[PDB]
């Protein structure tokens, strides 16, 4: 048995999060330092108006994802790790799993650093002392201590984070229009000196950029309400309504922050706006300086433990149930997490982004189609838990799946600027054909799927 009570579906009673507060979650996750970087050196290659466009473009594709990805987790109350054993093997899975949660935790230092940034600021700003690795170590350890409470702090962290945080954007836009003289639209169109880059490998960037919550949204969603009583039509709205609620979550938030990355770019030649603002009007009071950097601590909790902290945290609990717990796997994986130190990654996001599409591009799809269209929605709780049932098949792994990843991550380099949509769209059709032949092996249904609401 690999069940324990932290890696246990979440009861009907358990759930907390209705469409309202997923949005408020997912709007406060979107504000943050990194696509200020992307949106920022995106002026390079088009102008601020058509950034904004690969945003929303590259935001409504992750969505139209997440309606899919999402659908199993909120049903059925499931972590990622857990469902991931479905298509590939019971162990098999640790293999994209292990992938994943590298690129889970790769984001994790990578903000704990910003965080720590903007603390180490704060306080030399004050104190002049200006050690950085102690306020790196002191931040991991204090979203730690917060993400301990699990969805229950960030609930309720990112409710009151998201309207001052949408203030001090809105404030930003003002103080850099006003104090450069210049009108939205008039910035609108001043970028984009540079081309070369197709708008289609843009849109793809922005994708790429949360592909990993995306695909792995469970840890988060699986904690969504639901109606056990519902139908068919009344469970496609329901779905709907939350993959809806994450639109206007994500949005209009990371369309505000994004301009103001590609503002700040395109106004005086760096991405950061604490320098832009700071010329533009030509030197802060410490105080206002000071707000910044709350600001970027406020913007990278908000994202940082929901987004990134979560995911490893029950891939550790999950695999290990003896060994680890929640809140064990949480310190487990920002210790490792900080252990990669991730700050000194060379070169720029995009092309890290334009990587991390297309590296999970497949296992989105495979995990769709397994759920959606092999299985028919019609899965089986008890397996799940289960060293051995009708999801073990090769002893622990199932290899064929493995094979339609690689084979559609193949096809998916034979279309570098939309690599992401091909490999998904190959692993999702080729999955259908491979699980058609497996079921001549293995069976896809167990007649103890009818337990499966003793668990809820
Ligand atoms: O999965 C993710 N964890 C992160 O921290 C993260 C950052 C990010 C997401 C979208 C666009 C841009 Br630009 C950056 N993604
Ligand atoms: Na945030």
């Amino acid at each position: 048995s690999l069940l324990n009570p932290s890696n246990a579906p979440t009861r009907y009673a358990e759930r907390s999060v209705g469409p309202f507060s997923l949005a408020a979650i997912w709007f406060a996750m979107a504000i943050q330092v990194a696509i200020f970087i992307a949106a920022g050196q995106m002026t390079s290659s088009f102008q601020v108006w058509q950034v904004i466009v690969a945003i929303a473009a590259g935001c409504t594709i992750a969505v139209i994802l997440l309606f899919f990805t999402q659908s199993a987790a909120i049903r059925w109350g499931i972590n990622f790790t857990v469902a991931a054993r479905m298509p590939f093997g019971i162990r098999g899975s640790l293999i994209p799993i292990t992938l994943k949660a590298l690129l889970s935790l790769f984001w994790f230092g990578f903000q704990t650093w910003l965080g720590a940034l903007a603390l180490d600021e704060i306080t030399r700003l004050l104190t002049g002392f200006t050690n950085l690795p102690l306020w790196i170590v002191i931040f991991g350890a204090i979203q730690v201590v917060t993400t301990f409470y699990g969805i229950t702090f960030i609930r309720w962290m990112n409710v009151f984070a998201s309207p001052v945080l949408l203030a001090m954007g809105v404030y930003m836009v003002y103080l850099m229009l006003d104090g450069a003289d210049v009108s939205l639209g008039e910035v609108m169109s001043m970028g984009g000196e540079n081309p070369g880059m197709p708008f289609s490998t843009a849109i793809m960037i922005f994708v790429g950029g949360w592909i990993a919550v995306v695909v792995s949204i469970h840890d988060i969603v699986k904690e969504c309400k639901v109606d056990p009583n519902a139908s068919r039509e009344g469970q496609t709205k329901a779905d709907a309504r939350y993959a809806t609620a994450q639109w206007l979550g994500m949005v209009p938030a990371s369309i505000i922050f994004g301009f103001i990355g590609a503002a700040s770019m395109v106004l005086v030649g760096e991405w950061n706006p604490v320098i832009a603002i700071t010329e533009v009007v030509g030197g802060v009071s410490i105080p206002m300086a000071i707000l910044f950097q709350v600001f970027v601590l406020l913007a990278t909790w908000s994202t940082n433990p929901a987004a990134n902290l979560l995911s490893p945290a029950y891939t550790l609990c999950s695999t290990f149930p003896r060994v680890f717990t929640f809140k064990t796997g949480v310190i487990v994986s920002a210790v490792v997490g900080l252990l990669m130190m991730p700050w000194q990654f060379a070169g720029v996001l995009n092309t890290f982004l334009n990587l991390l599409a297309s590296a999970l591009g497949p296992l989105a799809g495979i995990m769709i189609s397994d759920y959606f269209l092999v299985r028919r929605r019609r899965i089986s709780l008890h397996d799940l838990y289960r060293t051995k049932g009708i999801y073990t098949y090769w002893r622990g792994v199932n290899w064929v799946a493995l094979a339609v990843y690689a084979v559609a991550l193949a096809v998916s380099f034979l279309t570098p600027d939309l690599m992401f949509v091909t490999g998904l769209i190959a692993a999702l059709l080729l999955h259908i054909p491979a699980m058609r032949w497996v079921a001549k092996t293995f069976p896809l249904f167990s007649e103890a799927e009818s337990r499966n609401e003793d668990y809820l």
